[PDB]
């Protein structure tokens, strides 16, 4: 299930914009779920010198349990697109597996404003693109995102009613995980 290829950075973002507070997904969309479990998810992400580093959780909406996770990657020359590799930690940031060479997340920005973002993640390991999602970003749980990020969407040539809300999945977070 091949990753979504015409994907870029919107240039001219302010880095700063993106690299800012915490981020709560709102919405999701998946072209192709293996598991139809349906997640929630939060992430801190920082950048320094071209270094991407992120604190990632993700809670199972439907088990009603969640795992972590520490991504580090470089951004590219093109903008607001990094591929990370990540650690596995628990909810303390033990680290259970260290960052290997075979699994990857390419996270790219499409729009980033001050309340709002949309980002598209492909997810790889090995030669194979394990998954691909469009989400839509709000620096606090179920805040409405942006008119500015809801035009990037249809802009992607997207339907953000085709996408997951996850107001409705009963999401818990772990802010204490995300905070730093
Ligand atoms: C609501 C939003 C999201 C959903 C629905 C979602 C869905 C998924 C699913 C279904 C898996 C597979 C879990 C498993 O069976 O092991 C997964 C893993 C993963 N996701 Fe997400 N995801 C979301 C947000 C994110 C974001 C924002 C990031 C990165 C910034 C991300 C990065 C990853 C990574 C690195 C893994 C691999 C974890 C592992 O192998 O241990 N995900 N996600």
């Amino acid at each position: 299930m091949d990753c979504s290829t015409n994907i870029s950075p919107k240039q001219g973002l302010d880095k700063a914009k993106y690299f800012s507070g915490k981020w709560y997904v709102t919405h999701f969309l998946d072209k192709d779920p293996q598991v139809t479990d349906q997640y929630c998810s939060s992430f801190t992400p920082r950048e320094s010198d071209g270094t991407v580093k992120e604190a990632l959780y993700h809670y199972n909406a439907n088990k009603k349990t969640s795992f972590y996770n520490i991504g580090e990657g470089k951004l590219e020359s093109s903008g607001l697109q990094y591929t990370a590799k990540y650690k596995t930690v628990d909810k303390k940031k033990a680290v259970l597996k260290e960052a290997d060479e075979k699994n990857s997340y390419t996270l790219t920005v499409l729009e980033a404003d001050d309340s709002s973002a949309l980002v598209h993640i492909c997810l790889r390991e090995g030669s194979k693109d394990l998954g691909d999602l469009y989400t839509v970003l709000t620096h606090q749980k179920d805040a409405e995102p942006s008119a500015k990020v809801k035009s990037a969407v249809t802009q992607a040539g997207l339907q953000l009613s085709q996408f997951v809300g996850t107001k409705d999945l009963g999401c818990q977070y772990d802010d204490q995980f995300t905070s730093l």
